[PDB]
């Protein structure tokens, strides 16, 4: 039902082993809420997503990303539930900063994140580490804002939600990981160039709004409001199906916008231009992978 | 210092009478905190800004816009002081929604004065434009409640989150809306929401807002406020003030160059719409230069 003009890509050749190793790591780190087939299948699903998003990565880099996918799904759920079940924003803030603090210098999640970070950190330069950390700090701010909305029993206005969703989605982190997974790093002058930044935002919006459309049933069952469809219903005073259609239109316009923008990328140098082209291709791969996965993942379905 | 590539324009020829009339309206409505000459000169200065920002508007439209400039300065200051002096976000939210609720109809000096402005503006605009303005007001309210959140939590927001929220707290999207009202030429939703046009609107918002942060830093820090690009840079990048001014100027200048490029590739819609879009973009240019010339000399900063 959504515009997805990007072709599918063969997943990483070691996808099966990746899922097995990742599941064992999540268990050993104590991150599984239970050992039901539903829970284990979800972890296997996240690992399938990772293997389709970064199909050309060296195995051990993909393994670290894969661990982060599962770690983040679980910890974001913990932080969401903390807020949904009535915690003050200060408590949500303390939880996030306490766990993510290991990126600069605590229950199951701090130690497990430190383990991921030790492996990723060894394969990346400082300027990229600061870039990822900033995107994490952006996400934390976005999550504390969500917690404030819940404390105030508020549905955010659409323009503000769409902006903040770019942070809560963590997709900027997963663009960062395109560089890590390919071992091809872009200088700040490139990713911060306003045209490239708008490409990154558009791809974020495509993936995040697709997630919203497909994750709507789960989030509404959870009494959560941070979903483009719910936000559209409240702002425009429309019913669910009409809001789905508006959300799809917004998604599709971002797709068209992305495709236009990437035809007019700024130029820097033969080497940087080639790395930027691989980075943008990585975003295209991620978008299609996310699209196909969202339709079938048991997390939403 | 800051890049301003947009030539200046003569102000509205009735600028002097406009300032006199606006001051008398501001006094009659009871919005003046006191009758000192520096308070009165602030109103005169904001009316001078209005007369430079919409120099071709019919006088009665410019007059309503002018009353809103001064109304907004005073009321935004009341909301800032409410939060700076310890109010919980819910109190800030209630103050804002109670006063701005009159944009939807009759429901305090500020609410009555806003209703008077809105009665006049509404008589000269279609419904879709009124909803657009009201939505941008609601975005700004969300932005202000978020600032109150940060102050309650003693948080300096990370830069990317601040820059996105600053687009709403600046109210510049409302003043782009007023370009349509001032010229009595209204763009359909499909045009202003087109992602390329939206990015033009955002870039212009950033140019004006980040210039305002740079020039309005000395007074915002004497107010114990952190919602300023320069301060946000110091905390995020761990740099000293002059370095942060330099970074902020570079970010401003990159948005300017981005804007200059984007407006050469506007989408086409129809004969009349394209003509009106060209006037709208030119209005943003006029506004940006008018704001630049005024910010350097205004008593407010
Ligand atoms: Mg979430
Ligand atoms: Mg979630
Ligand atoms: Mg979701
Ligand atoms: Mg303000
Ligand atoms: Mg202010
Ligand atoms: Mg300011």
């Amino acid at each position: 039902a959504l515009l997805c003009p990007f072709p599918a890509t063969t997943p990483h050749p070691q996808a099966a082993q990746l899922a097995n190793d990742c599941l064992e790591w999540t268990r050993k780190c104590g991150l599984l809420p239970d050992e039901s087939p539903r829970t284990l299948d979800k972890v296997r699903s996240y690992s399938a997503l990772a293997a389709h998003c970064y199909p050309d990565a060296h195995f051990e880099r993909l393994r670290a990303i894969c661990d982060y996918y599962s770690w983040l799904f679980f910890f974001d759920d913990v932080c969401e539930n903390t807020s949904l079940n009535g915690a003050e924003p200060k408590v949500v803030s303390s939880l996030l900063f306490d766990v993510y603090g290991v990126l600069r210098g605590h229950a199951p999640f701090a130690q497990a994140l430190a383990d991921i970070w030790r492996r990723i950190g060894d394969g990346c330069p400082g300027f990229w580490r600061r870039r990822l950390i900033r995107h994490v700090e952006n996400y934390i701010d976005g999550c504390v804002w969500e917690a404030q909305n819940r404390q105030l029993d508020r549905v955010p206005s659409r323009a503000v939600f769409e902006g903040m969703r770019m942070h809560t989605s963590t997709m900027y982190e997963f663009w960062d990981f395109i560089e890590y997974a390919g071992d091809l790093f872009l200088p700040d002058e490139v990713v911060e160039h306003p045209l490239v930044a708008e490409v990154r935002r558009a791809g974020n919006a495509i993936a995040s709004f697709a997630n919203d459309i497909y994750s709507l049933r789960k989030e509404t069952s959870n009494r959560d409001v941070h979903n483009l469809v719910v936000v559209l219903m409240h702002e425009e005073r429309i019913e669910l199906e009409a809001a789905y259609a508006r959300a799809a239109g917004i998604h599709d316009a971002q797709v068209e916008h992305f495709l236009d923008l990437v035809k007019h990328l700024p130029t820097f140098s033969a080497t940087i231009d080639r790395n930027l082209a691989r980075y943008v291709e990585g975003i295209r791969i991620w978008i299609r992978a996310n699209h196909d996965w969202s339709i079938v993942t048991p997390r939403y379905n």
